[PDB]
């Protein structure tokens, strides 16, 4: 037999699968609440209105803002849907150590704003960042009419708007770059095997 070989391989793909394991739940995590994210875009349409002779128009804030506080509130907490690391299950939250959590912030290249604390340990979150300021610039648009929509004109319509997709950006970059990583990682696990097998 060769013992020693076993024990290597065994040892070697524990520690990629354990990495594999961490990126599945911080993709999923991702584009789960990304996808929370575009079921308001679609909805986007339904929200806008011309003023009345296209010299204007009028936008929904108050639908708009609330569906965006509400994800941000549903993303804002701690559980198997929210953390990116470590992976959460089921009684209680898990935490880790505050280097350990850094160190994925810096791996995930993720802001600081996406680490929260929990009692004796940390967590990785979600970037909420991009949310709060949307709905932090639709409040700076102004109060809206009796209707609770505003009508405002192109100029600042489309003004607010490019600002908007600026944040829909990041939002999309991040998720990318978390993507490309999961996929380098994944590719790292398949080719320790064969380099194993072989």
């Amino acid at each position: 037999m060769a013992e020693i070989w076993d024990m290597v391989s065994q040892n070697i793909s524990a520690i990629g699968d354990s990495y594999l394991g961490v990126y599945e739940n911080v993709v999923a995590v991702y584009t789960d609440f990304y996808q929370a994210f575009s079921d308001i875009l679609s909805k986007m349409g339904g929200w806008l209105l011309p003023g009345k002779d296209g010299n204007t128009v009028k936008l929904d804030v108050t639908s708009l803002k609330n569906d965006l506080n509400s994800l941000v509130n549903k993303y804002n907490q701690i559980n198997s849907n929210t953390v990116l690391f470590p992976a959460q299950s089921g009684s209680g939250v898990k935490v880790a150590t505050e280097a350990e959590a850094r160190q994925w912030l810096s791996e995930l290249n993720l802001p600081n704003s996406c680490l929260k604390s929990y009692g004796s340990g940390y967590v990785v979150t979600v970037d909420l960042t991009p949310l709060q300021k949307m709905v932090q610039d639709i409040d700076g648009l102004g109060a809206p009419g009796k209707d609770s929509k505003l009508e405002m004109d192109n100029a600042k319509y489309q003004a607010w708007q490019s600002g908007f997709k600026a944040q829909e950006e990041n939002m999309k970059t991040t998720l990318q770059t978390l993507t490309q990583k999961y996929s380098n990682a994944n590719s790292l696990y398949d080719n320790l095997v064969k380099v194993l097998s072989s």
